[PDB]
């Protein structure tokens, strides 16, 4: 029984965390074989952060300039790319420690662990949803950025995000381990705005599975409606619209609790129109998104 | 900027956990140099569930009768011992993996990091408070049984908690790494009930002024009050009460903010008494007791 935020066990991309350096600018890299991933503004200054040409800055650039840190022991360059917005560096050692790997470029509303790291050294675990504007909600400070995010399937390591800057709001926003931002961001130091947020209404519905194999009741009732009326709702209080594949991937959730999905859209419907009024769901006063269905099934018992 | 529940990087425990079979029962064990530490109730058929006298069941062990799986290679068994509630197995092989590590037995209110672990298996980490009624409200499945709980400190690994049951309620029990459980609970299959929860106050002021460090001043105010009016506000809500203690705990945070306790505390006493009118903190719309003013300052900026 219960139901808690949960990561990934973090050892295997612990063994990956590492120390990249270009002047008096340091940041986190991810080792992986003989290659080292970090964002591509490690080679700006202070001065190139307003708007830099990266090409030109790159080109510039000396296999000797990046100082790579693995713990104690130095790395040394033998070449560097660029992809995109991740600096690709060349290493003369393959990581030991190396997992069974991919790189993956996830969906809004996905979630994944953020490994938090500084100067290449693990500090911390929690879990992300990618917001449908594309940022994260990350808990972030100065020297982060590098720091990976990512999700375990059968010891098979699937890194999906790479962290590069705090925006104005507070929030954070990244690449895939390819180095395209999630949504319409660029890595220069400007003010840049998000898109308004909306809530991951397949993933609150998902909870509320979570909370019935749980043993929580209180909030069902009787009545269902259609896909179209829930939506009409849905966007009232700014959610998203739900699809009929949310529908059908909401199906196991469905079938292990005996609760229509439709009908417990019933249930999400009046707990938007009339709130909680004092009652708590898995120990939250507000209806939480970011635990996906697949989230719910690995956590919660398989029987109710 | 941000905050969120966050657990240590769980990569030096995971090398540690092993599994540990007794006839048709096995659970989760600890691997530290060449001994396994794991819930003494293995030894236990369904039938000795109910009222076991252990010391009696043990002196019918053999070595022999223990089967300790570390991955895939057996472990042999070559010496075991009963220390409390844990059982202790020698084997002939001293794990490589062992970190830096130290038993400690841990007060009400402070935090811990769960390995949650299936047949030796790490499968996720998140974030517990000890309860002030001794119980966790964790997330723990059948074959969860052995998982631990732990701190961090500078690559030491500070073991606090083996999980050992899950009570009617749907909380858990366990014990401190040398078998002596938290609270009043024995290791047998019948009811046991906790006691009456509270909520940890010095707990409760710390989020608060991790609010206030992450730029959410909302539920401030121009008023101070006594320790004394404070605790009978407390107690009226069933709150602990603080301590001359928690207020001198709570000296760093007040400083980097420049929020005297006891003014902290009036915002905390007319957040009882108004509630929240539908705002929230960090996220939240109840007031949050499960970080520790070590983790508010552990996460957050040394900067307001
Ligand atoms: N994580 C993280 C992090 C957090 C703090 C310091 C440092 C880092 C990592 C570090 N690497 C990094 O992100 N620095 C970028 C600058 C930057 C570097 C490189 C690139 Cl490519 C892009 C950018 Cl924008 C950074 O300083 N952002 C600022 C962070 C900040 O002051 N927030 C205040 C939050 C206000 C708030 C909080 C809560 N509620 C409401 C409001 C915000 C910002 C300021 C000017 C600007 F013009 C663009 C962005
Ligand atoms: N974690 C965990 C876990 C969870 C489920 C199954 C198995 C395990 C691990 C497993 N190892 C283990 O704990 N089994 C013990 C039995 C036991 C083994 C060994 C020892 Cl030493 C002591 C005890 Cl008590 C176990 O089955 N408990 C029951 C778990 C249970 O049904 N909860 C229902 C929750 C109801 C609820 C939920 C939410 N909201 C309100 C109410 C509760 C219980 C039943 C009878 C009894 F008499 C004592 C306790
Ligand atoms: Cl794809
Ligand atoms: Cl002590």
């Amino acid at each position: 029984s219960g139901f808690r935020k949960m990561a990934f066990p973090s050892g295997k991309v612990e063994g990956c965390m590492v120390q990249v350096t270009c002047g008096t600018t340091t940041l986190n890299g991810l080792w992986l074989d003989d290659v080292v991933y970090c964002p591509r503004h490690v080679i700006c200054t202070s001065e190139d952060m307003l708007n830099p040409n990266y090409e030109d800055l790159l080109i510039r650039k000396s296999n000797h300039n990046f100082l790579v840190q693995a713990g104690n022991v130095q790395l040394r360059v033998i070449g560097h790319s660029m992809q995109n917005c991740v600096l690709k560096l060349k290493v003369d050692t393959a990581n030991p420690k190396t997992p069974k790997y991919k790189f993956v470029r996830i969906q809004p509303g996905q979630t994944f662990s953020v490994l938090a790291c500084y100067n290449g050294s693990p500090s911390g675990v929690y879990q992300c949803a990618m917001r449908p504007n594309f940022t994260i909600k990350g808990s972030f400070l100065n020297g982060s950025c590098g720091s990976v995010g990512f999700n375990i399937d059968y010891d098979c390591v699937s890194f999906c995000y790479m962290h590069h800057m705090e925006l104005p709001t507070g929030v954070h926003a990244g690449t895939d381990l390819e180095g395209n931002f999630y949504g319409p961001f660029v890595d220069r130091q400007t003010a840049q705005a998000a898109g308004t947020d909306t809530t991951i209404t397949v993933n609150v519905l998902a909870w509320l599975y979570a909370a019935v194999i749980n043993g929580d009741r209180w909030f069902l009732n009787r009545f269902t409606t259609t896909l179209n009326d829930f939506n009409l709702v849905a966007m009232k209080y700014n959610y998203e619209p739900l699809t009929q594949d949310h529908v059908d991937i909401l199906g196991p959730l469905s079938a292990q609790t005996g609760i229509a999905v439709l009908d417990m859209c019933a249930s999400l419907k009046e707990l938007l129109q009339n709130g909680m009024n004092g009652r708590t769901i898995l120990g939250s006063a507000l209806l939480e998104d970011e635990f996906t269905p697949f989230d719910v099934v690995r956590q919660c018992s398989g029987v109710t």
